[PDB]
């Protein structure tokens, strides 16, 4: 019962509306944000004093990690050996979402390699796709663990599809927010 | 280092830290919650004009579902021509998300069924699963569309995993915020 004048018209009037929910969708979503930061900040101080803590048990890291479901299938044997030396694993957040996050691996003296820290850092590239970049491995003489599946350390150097990489986001969204479920194992 | 003693303290301790980062992580889904309802406030008089505005546009939501990636594969050539009578859609979603949402459809008079109203309401039930209800279908004689592929109109009745049903998301995160969207098909 609508002429197709008005049909237009009203069409041009939803695009109207359309743009007013995305204007409202959009302001929705910077709230959220705001509040994953702010949240990000209060929980700060309490991931830093349990490093302290887990400074205080020996072979934290590599516990959780061979009792995590997913991470236990990329460690093989020697780099069991190798994840005892890890005393420190650190997760940071950036607040612009550009510059991603970043993962740090802290390893005393070892025979495997010189680093004193080992780093992933995941990012946006200039044209918006996921992207990462890591620590070159400094392997001492004969102890390249990387040359059966392959090392769990080759992750350091795997940047193909960082758009995956669903190992970062493990370790970002389940462990790093409660390793101690992982280190943890009943008693009898 | 540290004596068996001084390790059970600092898993304790461990603990007690979880807790609080525990309470933060609470606090924070809380508050993107309320965002969410706050937005899902401010956004229904846009959706309430949009309906006015659809009600100009003949056939406007069969349109849309044929033109739909998704939607489309679920129609047969009968259940489109039913879905020339379909005037009006409306998604509510409820504050309280164990009452879930629910989609209505409007339906002018036709020869296949008496209701002018077909709705879905998807819930989480006593135990905590998404669950879902339909409003019965009143066919005609001779006209159900569910006595080659099964109805779109099946749906209605399908019911057997809630947990699942894609084409109630898809209605009520892809559909509803931007029909117009699928309506449009650009010219030459
Ligand atoms: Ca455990
Ligand atoms: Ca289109
Ligand atoms: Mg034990
Ligand atoms: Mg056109």
């Amino acid at each position: 019962g609508t002429s197709e004048k008005e049909q237009q018209e009203a069409i041009e009037h939803i695009d109207e509306v359309q743009n007013e929910i995305d204007r409202l969708n959009e302001q929705a979503s910077e709230e959220i944000l705001k509040v994953e930061q702010k949240y990000n900040k209060l929980r700060q101080p309490f991931f830093q004093k349990r490093s302290e803590l887990i400074a205080k048990i020996p072979n934290f890291w590599v516990t959780t990690f061979v009792n995590h479901p997913q991470v236990s299938a990329l460690l093989g044997e020697e780099d069991e050996e190798a994840l005892h030396y890890l005393t420190r694993v650190e997760v940071t957040e950036f607040e612009d979402i550009k510059s991603g996050y970043r993962i740090d691996f802290y390893f005393d003296e070892n025979p495997y390699f010189e680093n004193k820290v080992l780093s992933k850092e995941f990012h946006l590239n200039e044209s918006g796709d996921p992207s990462s970049k890591s620590t070159e491995i400094k392997w001492k003489s004969g102890k390249d663990l990387t040359k059966e599946p392959e090392s769990f350390f080759t992750w350091f150097t795997d940047h193909s599809d960082a758009g995956a990489d669903e190992l970062g986001e493990v370790i970002k969204d389940d462990i790093w927010p409660n390793p101690l479920q992982y280190y943890l194992v009943p008693d009898m």
